[PDB]
């Protein structure tokens, strides 16, 4: 029941963000929520080309790094690459088919595009600091430790995508597919989308910032400057991305959009909460692998765990969730230098 | 089923363009088909922003235009806008779930993004010439003369998408859904893909170029020059888009990527041929509506039909199809000043 151009003439200002009539005409002279049009404009003004960034000094710095520091740097970079690869395609494949207002549709496609740029920036770095990029990339696929911290992200997207396909193909109701009773509930699909959004928020607002911190710890040492410039540009984009999800989520919560969504947000707020807690624990567990061969002066498991609790509390409060961790001050104030 | 991150470590250099294992790691240090990485690079270097183009004098030009000429200009514009709206979302929703090599996946996302920039530019133009955009945007959805090609185009995409979902959910075989038998064949799915692709090639290589001619005729008379500058940038991007689909199609029919595709394409060559002729015929018929109240300088029914046939022959030959029209030289050499 999905269409690349619905023939019904509809008022796009009255459609909900998700699950309404598929978007027809892409117009930008008006919007239901101008925040998304503002995000598109901002992201477009931030356009940057990875290959332009000079990383010729990074090869020297990297090779000069002690084995354990190279391990920290490379493990962190491989994790960023993993998430970036997923973020480049998922917003488009999982969300795009469910959007019913033009400004949000284009925001998602712009957001997804900026992610491929980030992935390209990572190839640019890897390619210039290692002899064979294939070892780094192949390792990303295997290596349980990396897939361990990312566990749950791709599977959630995949589940939303599958449920969406059933909805579009069969419509709401109880069906019989190859002798099996398959239930298709729009309410259930909405919750899956809602929670997918919460997970993407946790991903970009928490997981990536923890990685930024690890990257900048080297920048603080006057090392890996090329990579540092790239991380600064990426973080600049990420701030827009998480701003977008925080708005989608808080707007759905307000009851000003789809009424059922506000009900859903309230109904499963414990799931939203649990999603962040698990995400936070995963970042902590990752520390054991990251520092397996040793840590660095101002970068270890304790400092990383403290930062996770710090950033998690801030992100959760921004979407109206109770705080799971004790409140504390920024364990690494030096990161402000590299951010904003 | 589809996944946003296949856990199997595979060789992306040996996967076919479509239907192979979903792409995991987005890497750009290597590629099976170099052309896609070059197109991404070129498209990025062509980045531009509609808002930066001065279109301040187009409103006065449009108002002074004779009624029939206003009709010609606005009808043409509405058609282009319709097509960009489709091209912005469709490549992503339709092709992404079927791509199995990284360079092709990112090209499609970059190509799609590029299309949203074009849609944004049309809003920029429309807002600075009618000061009442809604009338223009709503007519796109319902205009009978326009909503004929749109239907066929959206139909190919929609059918491919639907068959793709069935394949991903149920796989090949004979299934039952609520008392009905549902057959899923990979051969038929591959044919549909080959068919969207051929149709998209005609959309960008023929349909849009005819519209470019409709647009630059005004520029030749030093009118609607704001619009003209924007169309030049769009046509510049379009050359890359058609180059992309041409390579996809030639690789698929040559048998170097998938022997079954080469086999399938040879079987439906007559269908493809007719598909191309039909597209050309729709563009021709559009002339009766465009010049129903009179034609203009250097542009009329006969000239347009000549250009359609000239362009169609070139594009079809480029993808290995026979020429349906009598050969001739460019009927409007002056167009080359705005194209290539
Ligand atoms: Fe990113
Ligand atoms: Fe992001
Ligand atoms: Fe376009
Ligand atoms: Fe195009
Ligand atoms: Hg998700
Ligand atoms: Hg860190
Ligand atoms: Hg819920
Ligand atoms: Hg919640
Ligand atoms: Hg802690
Ligand atoms: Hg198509
Ligand atoms: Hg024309
Ligand atoms: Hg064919
Ligand atoms: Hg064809
Ligand atoms: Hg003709
Ligand atoms: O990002
Ligand atoms: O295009």
């Amino acid at each position: 029941a999905y269409t690349t151009f619905s023939q019904t003439k509809n008022d796009q200002l009255k459609e909900p963000m998700f699950f309404g009539q598929p978007v027809n005409v892409a117009r930008y002279d008006q919007q239901k929520y101008d925040i998304f049009e503002k995000l598109i404009e901002k992201q477009l003004s931030f356009f940057w080309r990875p290959e332009e960034v000079d990383v010729s000094r990074d090869r020297i710095d990297y090779q000069a790094l002690p084995e354990h520091e190279k391990h920290i740097f490379i493990s962190n970079l491989k994790y960023q690459t993993l998430l970036e690869s997923i973020q480049g395609r998922s917003p488009n494949v999982a969300l795009l088919p469910l959007i019913s207002i033009p400004e949000l549709e284009t925001w998602v496609e712009t957001w997804a595009f900026s992610e491929t740029i980030h992935s390209r920036s990572y190839t640019h770095i890897i390619r210039n600091i290692v002899n064979d990029p294939s070892v780094v990339f192949d390792d990303i696929v295997t290596n349980e430790q990396i897939q361990k911290r990312a566990e749950g992200i791709s599977s959630y997207y995949d589940e939303l995508i599958e449920m969406t396909s059933y909805w579009h193909l069969l419509g709401e109701g109880t069906h019989t597919v190859n002798g099996k009773t398959v239930t298709v509930s729009l309410r259930e699909l909405k919750k899956k989308l809602y929670l997918c959004l919460m997970s993407v928020n946790a991903l970009e607002a928490i997981r990536f910032y923890v990685s930024f911190a690890c990257s900048f710890a080297f920048a603080e040492r006057e090392l890996m400057e090329g990579n540092a410039k790239i991380i600064r540009l990426i973080a600049r984009d990420e701030a827009l991305h998480l701003t977008g999800t925080q708005h989608m989520l808080n707007l759905l919560r307000s009851g000003a959009d789809d009424p059922e969504m506000a009900e859903i947000a309230e109904e499963c707020k414990q799931e939203c909460y649990d999603l962040f807690v698990q995400a936070a624990q995963q970042e902590k567990d990752w520390a054991d692998y990251l520092f397996r061969d040793g840590s660095m002066i101002g970068l270890n498991k304790d400092i990383l765990c403290q930062y996770v609790e710090y950033i998690t509390n801030i992100r959760m409060q921004a979407v109206g969730l109770d705080l799971p961790f004790n409140t504390r001050s920024n364990p690494i104030p030096w990161i402000n230098t590299w951010l904003v």
